[PDB]
């Protein structure tokens, strides 16, 4: 079978794979080379390629870079899955609803997406995709067997204004390929595409903006891309913080909060067990979903606007309760010993064994894992899948829903371990910088990173940065965790995140550093350009003391 998804013809090389990628991080905008260090194809340029691969991974921000690359004509012809997907589909969606480009975007069945990958040319049209000149029948998109309610149909009519129509139309849409067959109210939203990403996020914001978008419920605003009060004292150019920060306007605009966070799950406004949200942000949309027992799909940038513009969402996935069940079981080596280093790396090594379907991880319920070490674990689990939630058996609220019974069992084994650790850890010991804070610190993060300083005072050679919300660190100003950092020669910013950061903020002169965060120690090398080491907090401040990384495996690897 070959379902269209979204009409458009194309042709070119076949670009495939067997692995999801993020095209945030996994795809550099401004050539359309895949910048991915552990994604097979790695130094690939995409442009005017049928990109085969079974789904997306990572990051929500996908949607925008697949815009941009859209605009600038650097984005593949056409994209073919085999599963379910929504970001890249969403940004296709995009493209077409608001911006005149239509990429054509394919599912087929997985026997005809492995014949069709180890092919060499692909063409597409309304009827038909060939495979070197082997035609099949592409199905038409599907109907869209919605409920609409009365101010569903009135939104969508244009009552509440263009803005909110179009809203409107890109989730009826999404709702439509999702199979969905009701939309769902949200109590609260968060916006992930506040990151300048690309050119094309602040085109998009700026289009909702100046046709009068507002958002209907309280919605806050995920890590932006300048430090919104100091980058010009910071130096950074005004070629790319201007529009940074005119992104970052926008939303502001629009009536988000600017709380300029990627942890809003530690907001006083977090949302509870049961609730019903419109997140977006990988990273806090698998803790909502994991950790607090809230509601809400994984949305990529754009959708998440338009959700928290009218309110409702495509009632679909994790917001029904027979897709919160277990997908699959895996079981989880529990040495002895671990520290905070393992939950990252569980995580990163979950998404690995399971990156299309939600995970119930067995064997770590007599661990006790921290809210910190569930933050590093969701945020690891997130970069190398697509699915919005997790399970982990004696610890998450939601773990004893009765695993589907077409669960199977996979293992995540010490060996599997110390394969993980090594591929995070493709650099030197020598690090000029220690990068903390991806999702954003926690104040009980700063306040164990004080203690394990212990007063002491960083190596002069080695930068030791720390992100977290605005709101942590004027906590850390009142209880005096903040100077206590200051004195070690620690820098603690609000906004950014490692994943938005970029020079002069990140200091020039690094080649290499180490970082406490799965999910940077993951992207890092592809962002920066530097080698990236990985190791828990203390492996970090040892590092910010000595200038350097011992390239060793953990204890509870030993
Ligand atoms: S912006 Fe995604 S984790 Fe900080
Ligand atoms: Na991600």
């Amino acid at each position: 079978e070959a379902r269209s998804i979204l009409a458009g013809a194309a042709e070119g090389k076949v670009i495939a794979t067997t692995e999801a990628l993020s095209f945030w991080g996994g795809v550099d905008p401004a050539t359309g080379k895949v910048i991915d260090v552990h994604h097979p194809l790695h130094g690939i340029c995409l442009t005017g390629g049928v990109l085969f691969m079974p789904t997306s991974r990572g990051s929500c921000t996908g949607s925008g870079v697949l815009l941009d690359l859209i605009l600038t004509g650097r984005a593949p012809s056409a994209l073919v899955f085999c599963e379910a997907e929504d970001v890249l589909t969403l940004g296709a969606l995009v493209a077409a609803e608001m911006f005149d480009k239509a990429l054509p975007v394919i599912r087929l069945d997985t026997e005809t997406f492995a014949r069709f990958s180890r092919a060499a040319h692909v063409r597409i049209d309304q009827n038909t995709i060939k495979a070197d000149g082997v035609s099949l029948a592409v199905a038409p998109p599907a109907t869209a067997h919605l409920d609409l309610t009365d101010d569903d149909r009135a939104m969508l009519e244009g009552r509440d204004g263009i803005a909110v129509r179009q809203a409107m139309r890109i989730i009826v849409a999404m709702a439509a390929q999702q199979g969905a067959s009701a939309l769902v109210d949200v109590t609260q939203g968060h916006i992930d595409g506040c990151i300048y990403a690309s050119p094309a996020n602040l085109t998009f914001a700026e289009k909702m903006a100046d046709m009068g978008g507002k958002v209907r419920v309280p919605s806050t605003m995920n890590a932006i891309s300048v430090d919104k009060a100091n980058w010009r004292a910071q130096g950074v150019p005004e070629d790319f913080g201007d529009p940074a920060a005119r992104l970052a306007d926008a939303y502001v605009r629009m009536g988000c909060r600017p709380t300029f966070t990627c942890s809003p799950y530690l907001l006083d406004s977090a949302p509870s067990a049961g609730e019903s949200i419109g997140w977006a942000e990988s990273n806090a949309v698998i803790f909502a979903n994991t950790v607090l027992g809230a509601r809400t799909a994984k949305h990529p940038d754009f959708l998440d606007l338009c959700i928290a513009m009218t309110g409702r969402a495509p009632l679909s996935g994790v917001y029904l309760e027979e897709n919160r069940r277990p997908q699959r079981i895996v079981d989880v080596a529990l040495p002895a010993g671990i520290d905070d280093a393992f939950w990252p790396l569980v995580g990163y090594l979950a998404g690995k064994a399971v990156p299309d379907c939600i995970p119930l991880l067995r064997g770590l319920g007599a661990a006790k894992p921290s809210r910190d070490d569930l933050k590093a674990l969701c945020a690891a689990f997130g970069t190398t899948s697509a699915s919005p939630m997790l399970h982990i058996e004696g610890a998450t609220p939601e773990a004893g829903l009765a695993p589907l019974e077409t669960a199977e069992t996979v293992t995540i084994s010490l060996e599997d371990m110390a394969a993980g650790w090594s591929l995070l850890n493709e650099g030197p010991e020598e690090v000029q910088l220690v990068a903390i804070g991806c999702p954003h610190a926690s104040l009980e993060e700063c306040r164990a990173l004080a203690a394990v300083f212990n007063g002491r005072k960083r190596h002069a050679d080695v930068a030791v940065i720390v992100t977290a919300g605005q709101q942590v660190i004027d906590a850390a100003g009142k209880d005096g965790t903040l100077q206590s950092l200051k004195d070690s020669g620690v820098q603690v910013l609000p906004d950014l995140c490692w994943v938005s950061i970029s020079e002069p903020v990140f200091p020039t002169k690094t080649r290499a550093l180490m970082t406490n965060s799965g999910k940077y120690a993951h992207y890092g090398p592809g962002l920066s350009g530097r080698a990236v080491r990985f190791g828990s907090l203390a492996d970090c401040v040892e590092s910010a003391l000595t200038g350097r990384a011992v390239s060793r495996l953990p204890v509870w690897l030993s």
